């Protein structure tokens, strides 16, 4: 039935709708369209994010290292970045404003430090995620265009990750503790997966939003009384300025949690 809820709220929609759920209680699956490919958009400053904090498992004073921010840094959305111009901030911070605030300059700065797109694919691929591809920077990463195979993953697939880097032990114990605090403290994500749940859980997530009205969200999740999860949410419009559709994420978490 939750396969049939979701296939009809794709239909309503006008959209390509993605979801992978894992409930780690019991490691159940629900899948809609889970391995299909959707752009990541602003997702990906987690996996970013995630391969900084994992360099600072052995460069110790890495997450301290100040980055010069320069005018000709800052892309579209710098609501953070825009205050450092002519500064610096450090990785930590960056990767805070990255993850909390969807800064484009941020994530640019963090793809940096991993040596360009290709060194946030190999951490990737050294955490055993198979299926990841992040091709380009901000703000082109969010082109979203139909079947490019750039910038993009599968649901399934992004929700193993996101369970390997924030439940599992694809970063160290600390670095999964800053992750998971980064992830909790994220401002945008209030209209999303989050407003499809009961309001007592306890919710980490990274919103995302692009082109033909992409709109994503990555949430792991500690229900009140129960085990976390795993929540992945892809959608995506057939024309290229569509409007974002936040309430569509909403409404597959709500259609996701009346069976949990």
């Amino acid at each position: 039935a939750v396969q049939q809820k979701l296939a009809a709220l794709e239909k309503s929609s006008g959209g390509r709708l993605g979801v992978a759920l894992i409930d780690t209680a019991d490691n159940t699956q629900v899948l809609y369209r889970g391995d299909e490919r959707f752009p990541m958009c602003s997702t990906s400053k987690v996996m970013a994010a995630a391969a900084v904090l994992k360099q600072s498992e052995t460069q110790k004073q890495l997450l301290n290292q100040p980055v010069e921010i320069k005018p000709a840094d800052l892309v579209n959305y710098n609501p953070i970045a825009e205050k450092h111009v002519n500064g610096t901030m450090t990785l930590a911070e960056l990767s805070a404003a990255a993850l909390q605030y969807s800064d484009n300059t941020a994530m640019n700065k963090l793809i940096a430090q991993l040596g360009g797109p290709g060194g946030v694919t190999a951490f990737a691929r050294a955490i055993g995620d198979e299926t990841f591809r992040l091709d380009r920077t901000e703000p082109t990463l969010n082109t979203a265009i139909p079947g490019d195979p750039r910038d993009t993953t599968t649901p399934r697939a992004m929700a193993q990750t996101l369970r390997q880097l924030t439940l599992g032990h694809a970063l160290g114990e600390t670095q999964r503790a800053q992750l998971v605090t980064w992830l909790k403290g994220n401002t945008t994500g209030a209209a999303s997966i989050r407003a499809g749940l009961p309001t007592s859980w306890t919710v980490g997530d990274k919103t995302g939003s692009g082109d033909y009205g992409t709109t994503n969200d990555i949430a792991v999740i500690w229900p009140q009384g129960r085990a976390p999860l795993v929540l992945v949410t892809y959608f995506t419009q057939p024309q290229q300025n569509a409007e974002s559709r936040r309430d569509v994420l909403a409404s597959a978490a709500r259609i996701i949690a009346e069976g949990l």
